[PDB]
């Protein structure tokens, strides 16, 4: 039994409130029970890094009861490493740079172009959501407005991958995936043809060459590009935008020198993380210092609690793109499951923000309307703003 804490479901106009809450809780106890979120939360750095590394004690098996069964995240040990190698190939530095020139740079120019002719826009819906959606489109050879229509189902899918102790959340997730399976099957069938010229077509050929091209594997490839490449990446872009908007002098520096964008992106992941960490299944009784966890417990590794550890990052409430070494990205997880798509997400954030800042030198937040930040923004599983109104 752990002390109670209320870390997740608390709204604030301060983007730092989430990180500050987690840090303040971590100073008081290593492990807390977040009643509204509904599970124990590991907050102490030593416990978290141990958990990420000891996959035999802290597994991803809970994923086998839900729509990710048969995907990469649900695999363990040797099965996992072999398929992981195959996913890794499509996010290598060279591959990502081809995506940048062919797909993401031009698309970014087009998304930013359609914001002009409006004195004010919501950069959340019109930019952070729109750009990753359209990238996943071009990787599929498939229209982005068709993905736009899956939004309620995409977030329904994701919510059942987080609050897995909730039977209703899990069942709605399975339902939403079932309602998306026709579309998934359409994309797979079309891009499995020799006539296929898309990246997704490249991917399905590689799976076949390793004799891994089951219906299930091909569906989970597509599913992860939707859940990760579209919805999750959106909140990274959105939180990076906000951090700059909320720091006009830094925004100006970054516009004048775009080579600062990677640091701005990493610092934004520290200062305003869009994800908290990961979920794990405790597979055997384990003692963490004087804490005990029972086998069968699903826990949250809230690695972003270290984002506000002032011993690592002094004045952690300050957005400082000049921190060196750059803060460790905890929003991508840890250990062998560490996000394989991270290189694409980082590149989309850099290229999109570069086009946005170059096209609108006068860009600024709407002074009256402050965003509200919370975990679960617009029914997502991200910590992010409810809106990003700007003046162009
Ligand atoms: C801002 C963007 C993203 C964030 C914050 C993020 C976060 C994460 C995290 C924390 C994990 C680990 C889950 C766990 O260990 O339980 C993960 C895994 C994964 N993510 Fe990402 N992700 C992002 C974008 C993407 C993209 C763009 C893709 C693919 C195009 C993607 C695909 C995957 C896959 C396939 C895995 C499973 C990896 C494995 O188990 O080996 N994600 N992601
Ligand atoms: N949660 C979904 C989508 C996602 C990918 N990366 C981060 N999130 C999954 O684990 O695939």
């Amino acid at each position: 039994d752990f002390p109670l804490a209320n870390l997740f479901f608390v709204p604030s106009e301060d983007a730092t409130a989430f990180g500050r809450r987690l840090r303040a809780a971590a100073q008081q106890a290593p492990i807390v029970f977040d009643t509204a979120f509904g599970m124990p939360i590991l907050l102490r750095k030593s416990h978290i890094t141990t958990a990420y590394r000891d996959t035999a004690t802290f597994s991803t098996r809970m994923f086998q009861a839900g729509i990710l069964n048969g995907g990469l995240a649900a695999m363990q040990g040797d099965e996992h490493a072999r398929m992981r190698r195959v996913y890794n190939m499509f996010f290598l530095p060279r591959a990502v740079s081809q995506y940048e020139e062919r797909f993401v740079r031009p698309i970014s120019e087009q998304v930013v172009d359609r914001l002009a002719g409006k004195p004010r826009v919501d950069l959340l819906e019109d930019f952070a959501m729109e750009l990753p959606r359209r990238v996943i489109g071009e990787l599929f050879g498939f229209p982005a407005e068709k993905l736009h229509e899956t939004d309620e189902r995409v977030r329904a899918m994701l919510r059942g991958l987080v609050r897995m102790h909730d039977p209703a959340a899990v069942a709605e997730s399975q339902r939403a995936y079932g309602e998306t399976l026709g579309l998934i099957t359409e994309v797979v069938e079309r891009e499995s043809r020799d006539t296929s010229d898309t990246l997704l077509g490249e991917i399905l050929r590689t799976l076949k060459a390793e004799h891994m091209d089951t219906i299930e594997a091909s569906r989970q490839i597509v599913l992860s590009l939707i859940l990760g490449g579209y919805e999750t990446t959106s909140w990274l872009v959105a939180n990076t935008i906000h951090a700059l908007l909320a720091h006009p002098d830094t925004l100006a520096r970054v516009r004048q020198d775009p080579s600062l964008l990677p640091a701005a992106i990493e610092e934004g992941m520290r200062w305003c993380p869009s994800n908290f960490g990961v979920l794990r299944m405790v597979e055997r009784d384990v003692r963490l210092d004087d804490q005990a966890l029972s086998a069968g417990t699903v826990v949250c590794l809230a690695g972003i609690a270290g984002n506000y550890d002032e011993t690592a990052y002094p004045s952690p409430e300050v957005y400082d793109i000049d921190r060196k070494p750059l803060p460790a990205a905890n929003v991508f997880g840890g250990g062998a499951h560490f996000c394989v798509g991270a290189p694409l997400a980082r590149m989309e954030a850099r290229v999109g923000l570069q086009a946005l800042l170059a096209r609108f030198p006068g860009l600024r937040a709407v002074p009256e309307e402050r965003p509200s930040f919370m975990y679960g923004a617009k029914d997502s599983v991200a910590h992010g703003p409810d809106k990003l109104p700007v003046l162009l």
